[PDB]
C-alpha cells in the first residue's frame, strides 16, 4: 500500500531494500537509511536529471514505480506484480530498476522475463545471474561475483594464508559466491579449515554456534565473509559475546560500512573488505542534504527514515511530535553516500538511454512518443538498444576512472574492486582503502593495520625445521607434519630423506652428503709417548752396554739390532697410518721377528755360523724388496652404526705377522732343554724367560680384535716388552760381566 | 497451448514433468514416461474416482487444470499464471498439487502464497520446503530430504564407509540434500574426500571433468547421489566413457528408475539406492493398461508419449503412418510403475478430503456448494482442514502399511525410505529392495551384490599394525599414518607410544612392557668346563703328590690347600650367579688369596712359625664371619641400548678383591732377593716366577672391564693360571723328589 508513483509517458519500475527484513512476526522491520533510501532517491534523483536535460528523451517524460522489498525476496515478489497486473492480456511499466539482493534479484527476474520487461539490477552480483540462457532480460551496472571471488584468492595467496575459514550467508550472494571462491582457493593452493552458513532459515546454526566452530580451528586465524549486511552485522556481535577475534576478509554485503560494526568494532578491527569500485556523484550529495521531512512529500518512507536516522518523534514515536528539532537537517557531520549510487544512477540511465536510441530510430520524425511506441517490444528494447548502449557515465567527470557504462556479452559490468580496510584514529573507526583490483590485485601492505598488529599467519602447519622433513597425506596441501630425520639421512627434499653412504655425513644443511672424517691416534697418547721414550731408553741402554766394551761379537751385534729394532718399531707403528707405509707397520713386526731369530741362531766355525745366522733368518727378505703393503688399499674402517667414526684400516688383518717374526719364536723351544754350557747356562735360562713373556702379549693383543685405537696401543705395549726381555736377558751378561765386572 | 482443461465446480491444478528438459535450443525435449505421464495419468485417474463415489464431496464435481513444467522451474511459472490470472483483483483454481521437481516447487510455491491458493506437491522432498514461514500455503504427502540424509549417512556407517566422495545436482534438491547429508555425516565421523556439483549452469564442470575427480581419489571407492535424475543418467554415462566404476549410493533423484541405466549397467551394477516407501496402486494399473492413442483425447501429450514410447509413427513421426501397431498396447511386458504414484493419489485425495470437510462446515444443509464458497478463502482451506486431514489412504488395503495421509506440523510426511541394490539376473538388471529405513536401518546385507563381488572399503588410511601407531592431524578423523614404533617404545593407546622401563621388553602384543630376561653364563660355556677338568686334574696332580708320601709337613699342607681352592674356585666361580651367593665369588678369590699367603708365610720354632704362619694369613677372616655380598642387592646389568640384553651384575664391582689376596702377594718380592738356603733354593725360584705370572692375568681382567660375560672367563683363566703356578712350582719339589727320587 506504500509506494511512489510518479506520472509519466514511459514509467520504470524499481525495487529497493527501504526497509530492513523484520523478525519472525513482522515481515518488514526498521528502515535502511544506507542501501534502501539513498539508493531510492539515487533513483528520484537520476529521475528528475534525465527529465530535466533535452538531450536524454527530450520529448519523453519519465515516469517511476518505485516499491520496497523489505529484503526479502518473498515480500519483493508480492510487491513486483504491480509492474505486471497491466501488462495481462486482459502502468505498463517500460522497464525495472532491479532490486539490491541477489535472491531478490532473481526471484524478479524470473517474474518480469516471461513478460519481456527489460531489467536493470544495480548492486546484484551473484554469478548465477550472467546465465543469459535463463535471466534472459536482466542486466547489470556491477560485475557478477565469479570476479570478486578471484579477488579474494588472490588477497588470500599474496599474504601466504592457506589455510582459511569461510562463513557464507544462505540464499544466492552467499551460496554461490563462496561456491566460486572454494574454485579459486583451490588453483592457488589454499586449504578451507571449515565452511559455515548462516541465516535465518531453521537448518543454519546461530551466530554463536558458528562463531564456536571458527575458533574450534585456531590454527585459521582469517576468515573469509560472502555475508550479507544484516548477517555480517550479527556475526560480528556473536564474536563480541565470546568476545573472539579474527581477521575479517569480507565481501561487498559487508563492504565498506560503518553500520555494520556499530558497536562491536574491537572484533572487527582490521578487517579486510571488498567493495566494488565507485565513486561519490557529487551532484547526488547535493541534492541528498536538502532533503527536510517538509518538502520530500513524494517519498513515503522519508518521513518514518527522519524519525530513525535522528531517534526523535515527528508526530507520536516518542509519544510527543517536539523530539524533532525544526532546524535540524541532513549534512556531512552524519551523512556519507552509499558505495553504489552511481551503479543506481548508471542503471537508471542505462534504461534511458536504451529508450532514447529506440525512440530516435523508431520515432524520428517527432521527439515525443509515436504510434509505434504506444505498445512496446520488451525484446527490441533490450537485445538491439540496451544491451549494447555505451555513454560515458553522468555525474562524473570524464576522467577515465568514471569509465562507460557498457554492459558486455553477459549483460554485466567491469570487475573493478577496492580493498578496505578497518582502522581506529584516535578511538573513531573508518575504513581505508588500502588497494584495488582491477585484474591483479595491489595492495598498500604498509598502511593496513592489522588485529593483532602483526601480519596475521593463518597455515595449517607449522613450518618444518632443517632437521625434520615432511609428507603431504592423500587430498591435502597446507598440512604437513614436521618429522626429524635422523642424523644420518639426508634431505633430497622436504618430502622425502633417505641415508647416505656409508662413512658419510649428511652435511650440516643436511641437504647434502660428505664423507665421514677419518680417525687416528695423534701425538695425544700420552701412553704411546710414554713407552716411545721407555723405547729409547732401552736403547741407550744397549749403547751403554756397547760403550762399556772396546763367544764372539756377532751375538752382541745381533742382540743389540734387534733391541734398537724393537724400540724404533714402536715410535714408527705409533706414527700416523697411511696406505703407502701399510708395508712398514707390517715390516716392524719383521724387524723384531728378524732380531728374535738372531738370537736363536746365536745361541744355537763360529765365524762361518755367524755368516750363515743372520742370512738363515731372511732379513725380512731385504724388507719385501725393499717394500704399500699387503692389502694394495687402506680401508675407511665403518661400522654399520655411524656415529661419526671412521677408522683407518689398511689392508693387512695382522694375522700373518705371526708367521715371519714366528720363525724366530720356534728356536726358543728348541732352547728350552739346553743347559749347560758353562757362562753360557745364564743367557739360555733368560732368552727362555724373554720368549714366554712375548707369547702372553700375543694373546692380549689377539683378544683386542675390537677397538683399533685402544688395540693399537697394544702393539706398543708389546713391541716394549719384547725390547725388555732382549734387553734384560741378553744385554744382561754384557752388563754382569763389562759394567757389573771393572776388568773388561 | 497445451494442457487439459476438464469443467468443473471446483477445479484443481496440477504441475507435471511431462516432458523432460530440452537442451539449450528446445526449451523442452523428449517425453517422461514414467516420472512425468504416469503420474499426470494418476492425477487424471484419481479425480475420476474422487468424482465417482458418493462418500468425498458427492455433490461437487472436480474439474482439473493440468499443465506441464517441462522439468524447468523458469517454464513452471510460466504456465503457473494460467492459475493465477483469473485470481486477480480485476478458473479460480482451489488448489494446486505441485511440481515434481524442488525447484519447480519451491518457484510456484512462491507465487501460489501470495494469493492463498494451497499446495499439494508429491516427490518434492526439499528440506527448505518444510520453513512453513516462507512456504506457508505448502504441503507434501513424501518427506522431506532432513530425513533421506539420516538414511544415508547410516547406511555409510554401518557399513564402515568414512572416506566417502559426494556428487550433488545444482538447485535445491542437490544442494539443500547434500548440505543436509555433510551435517549428518559429520555426527558420524565420515569424511568428505571430495564434494563435486554437476547441472546445466556454466560453472558446472562437465560429466566427464567431475568423473575424473572422483577417480583422482581411488581410496574413496563410493560415493552418494544426491543427483535429479537426469543428471544421474547423465553422470553414469560418462562413467562409461571413462570405463571406470564406483559403489553407487543413491537418493530418491535416482530411486529405483531402470531407465537412469539403460546401457550403462556395467558401472551401475551393484548400486545402492534410497526410494521412498512406497507400494503400488493396483487399481491405477489396471485403469494405466487400458488406455489406447484413440480413448484418452483428453490427455494431449498422451499421442507423443505413445509414439515415443514403442518408436513408432502415429501420423509422420516416421515420415510415415504405418509402424505403430493397431494392436498394439500397454501391458505388463513392459510397464512398471512409477515408484511415486500413491504419493500423487494420496495428494489428490488431500486436496478433496480438506474440501470435504470444509463444505460440511460451511455448507451443511446442501451437498452442493453453497454461497460461502463462490468466493474460496485459501487460508482456511488450508490452514484448519488442509493442514490436519487424516484418512486412511484410498486404493490401498488397510494393512497399517498404507497407513495414514496425515501431515505433521510441518506439513510433511512421514520419514520412511526403501533400499534398492541394482542386480543382474541372468544378463537382465533389476533393482532389489534390499532394506527400508523408519527410524533406524534394517538392510539385508546377505542379499546384496556388491560391484566387485566383495563388500566395498571407503577408508581414508588403511588400518596400522600392531607394531605401528598412528596420530590424528588436526580437523581430520578417517585420515591417519602408520608409524611403526620402535621395539622398545609400547602402545598405551593407538594414538601415542613411549619407551617401557629400562631393561623391560614392551611384550608381545607391545601394548605392555614386561622385564628383560637375565642372562648368564650357563653350561654351554665348553672352555669353562674345559678349564674345570684341568683345574680337577691340577687336584688330582696334588693328590698323587700326597699318595707319594707317607722342612716340616706345614708347607705341603699349606701349598695343597691353596692349589685345591683355586681350583674349585674356579668351578664355583662358573656357576649360576645368585644375590645370595654374590659373596662367595667374592670369597673365592680371597681362598686363593689365603693359600698365596700361605706359601709366603711358609717360605719366610719351625713347629711355632706354622701356626703363626695360617694365623697370620687371617683365615680370609672365617669367610668375612662365615659370609649375600658386599653389595646386598645384585644389579641387573642394563646399558641404555636395550638389544634385549640385560646381564646378571652382583654388587661387588671386583676392585676390592685385589687387597685381600694382595696381602698374599707382597710375600713374593721379599722373596725375590732371597738366595740359597739349599733344597730351599729351587723353591724360592719357582715361588717368584709363579707371583709373575699373576700379576700379567690381573691386568688383562682389569682390561676387560665391559664384556661381562667374556670378562668372566678372564678369571677362570687366572684361576686355572695360579693353580698352575702354585702346583708346578710348589709341588715341583715333591715330584721331582718323592716321585723323581723312588727312594722316598
Ligand atoms: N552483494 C549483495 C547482492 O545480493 O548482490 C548482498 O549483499 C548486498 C549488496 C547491496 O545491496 O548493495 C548486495
Ligand atoms: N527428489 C526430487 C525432488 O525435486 O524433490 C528430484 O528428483 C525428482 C523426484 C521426482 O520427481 O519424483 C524428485
Ligand atoms: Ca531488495
Ligand atoms: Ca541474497
Ligand atoms: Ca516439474
Ligand atoms: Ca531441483
Amino acid at each position: 500500500r506504500r509506494e511512489i508513483k510518479i506520472e509519466g509517458d514511459l514509467v520504470l519500475g524499481g525495487l529497493f531494500p527501504i526497509n530492513e527484513k523484520g523478525t519472525g512476526t513482522e515481515e518488514c522491520g526498521r528502515i535502511n537509511e544506507d542501501r534502501g533510501i539513498q539508493r531510492l532517491e539515487a533513483m528520484l534523483f537520476a529521475i528528475d536529471e534525465i527529465n530535466k536535460d533535452n538531450y536524454l528523451l527530450p520529448g519523453v517524460k519519465l515516469g517511476v514505480h518505485i516499491l520496497d522489498t523489505c529484503s526479502r525476496d518473498t515480500y519483493a515478489l508480492e510487491q513486483s506484480l504491480e509492474f505486471v497486473r497491466a501488462s495481462l492480456t486482459k502502468l505498463l511499466i517500460a522497464g525495472v530498476i532491479g532490486g539490491s539482493y541477489s535472491s531478490v534479484s532473481i526471484q524478479v527476474a524470473n517474474l518480469l522475463r516471461l513478460f519481456q520487461i527489460p531489467q536493470i539490477s544495480y548492486a546484484s552480483t551473484s554469478a548465477k545471474l550472467s546465465d543469459k540462457s535463463r535471466y534472459d532480460y536482466f542486466a547489470r551496472t556491477v560485475p557478477p561475483d565469479f570476479y570478486q571471488a578471484k579477488a579474494m584468492a588472490e588477497i588470500l595467496r599474496f599474504f601466504n594464508w592457506t589455510y582459511v575459514s569461510t562463513v557464507a550467508s544462505e540464499g544466492d550472494y552467499g551460496e554461490t559466491g563462496i561456491e566460486a571462491f572454494e574454485q579459486e582457493a583451490r588453483l592457488r593452493n589454499i586449504c578451507i579449515a571449515t565452511a559455515e552458513k548462516v541465516g535465518r532459515s531453521n537448518i543454519r546454526k546461530s551466530y554463536d554456534s558458528v562463531i564456536r566452530e571458527l575458533l574450534q580451528k585456531p590454527n585459521a586465524r582469517v576468515v573469509v565473509l560472502f555475508m550479507r549486511s544484516d548477517d555480517s552485522r550479527e556475526l560480528i556481535a556473536a564474536a563480541n559475546r565470546v568476545n573472539a577475534s579474527f581477521t575479517w576478509v569480507a565481501s561487498d554485503g559487508w563492504g565498506a560500512q560503518e553500520s555494520i560494526v556499530k558497536g562491536s568494532e574491537h572484533v572487527a578491527y582490521g578487517a579486510i573488505t571488498l567493495e566494488l569500485a565507485s565513486h561519490p556523484v557529487r551532484q547526488f550529495d547535493r541534492y541528498f542534504q536538502s532533503l527536510n521531512p517538509y518538502n520530500n512529500h513524494r517519498n513515503p518512507w522519508f518521513r518514518d527514515f527522519w524519525e530513525q536516522k535522528f531517534q526523535c518523534s515527528l508526530q507520536n514515536k516518542r509519544n510527543h511530535r517536539q523530539v524533532c528539532d525544526k532546524h535540524l537537517a541532513i549534512d556531512s557531520s552524519n551523512y556519507e553516500q552509499e558505495s553504489k549510487i552511481m551503479f543506481v544512477v548508471n542503471a537508471v540511465y542505462a534504461m534511458a538511454h536504451a529508450l532514447h536510441k529506440m525512440q530516435r530510430t523508431l520515432c524520428p520524425n517527432t521527439t515525443k512518443l509515436c504510434d509505434a511506441m504506444k505498445i512496446l517490444d520488451g525484446k527490441k528494447l533490450y537485445k538491439e538498444y540496451l544491451l549494447k548502449i555505451n555513454f560515458t557515465a553522468p555525474f562524473n567527470p570524464n576522467k577515465g576512472a568514471d569509465s562507460i557504462v557498457k554492459f558486455d556479452t553477459f549483460g554485466d559490468g567491469m570487475g573493478r574492486y577496492n580493498v578496505f580496510n578497518l582502522q581506529q584514529t584516535g578511538g573513531k573507526y573508518s575504513y581505508l582503502k588500502v588497494g584495488h583490483w582491477a585484474e591483479t590485485l595491489s595492495l598498500d601492505v604498509d598502511s593496513i593495520h592489522w588485529s593483532r598488529n602483526s601480519v596475521p599467519t593463518s597455515q595449517c602447519s607449522d613450518p618444518c625445521a632443517p632437521n625434520e622433513m615432511k609428507n603431504m597425506q592423500p587430498g591435502d596441501v597446507c598440512c604437513w607434519i614436521c618429522i626429524p630425520c635422523e642424523p644420518y639421512e639426508y634431505l633430497v627434499d622436504e618430502f622425502t630423506c633417505m641415508d647416505c653412504g656409508p662413512g658419510q655425513w649428511p652435511t650440516a644443511d643436511l641437504s647434502g652428503c660428505y664423507n665421514l672424517p677419518e680417525d687416528y691416534i695423534k701425538w695425544e697418547d700420552a701412553w704411546a709417548i710414554g713407552p716411545v721414550t721407555i723405547a729409547c731408553l732401552g736403547f741407550l741402554c744397549t749403547c751403554i752396554v756397547i760403550t762399556v766394551f772396546i763367544s764372539g761379537r756377532e751375538l752382541c751385534y745381533i742382540l743389540l739390532f734387534g733391541v734398537s729394532l724393537s724400540y724404533c718399531m714402536t715410535f714408527f707403528f705409533i706414527a700416523k697410518p697411511s696406505p703407502v707405509i701399510c708395508a712398514l707397520r707390517r715390516l716392524g713386526l719383521g724387524t723384531s721377528f728378524a732380531i728374535c731369530y738372531s738370537a736363536l741362531l746365536t745361541k744355537t766355525k763360529f765365524i762361518s755360523p755367524s755368516s750363515q745366522v743372520f742370512i738363515c733368518l731372511g732379513l725380512i727378505l731385504v724388507q719385501i724388496v725393499m717394500v704399500i703393503l699387503e692389502t694394495p688399499g687402506t680401508r675407511r674402517y665403518t661400522l654399520p652404526e655411524k656415529r661419526e667414526t671412521v677408522i683407518l684400516k689398511c689392508n693387512v688383518k695382522d694375522s700373518s705377522m705371526l708367521i715371519s717374526l714366528t720363525y724366530d719364536v720356534v728356536l726358543v723351544i728348541l732352547c728350552t732343554v739346553y743347559a749347560f754350557k758353562t757362562e753360557a747356562k745364564f743367557i739360555g735360562f733368560t732368552m727362555y724367560t724373554t720368549c714366554i713373556i712375548w707369547l702372553a702379549f700375543l694373546p692380549i693383543f689377539y683378544v683386542t680384535s675390537s677397538d683399533y685405537r685402544v688395540q693399537t696401543t697394544t702393539m706398543c705395549i708389546s713391541v716394549s716388552l719384547s725390547g725388555f726381555v732382549v734387553l734384560g736377558c741378553l744385554f744382561a751378561p754384557k752388563v754382569h760381566i763389562v759394567l757389573f765386572q771393572p776388568q773388561k
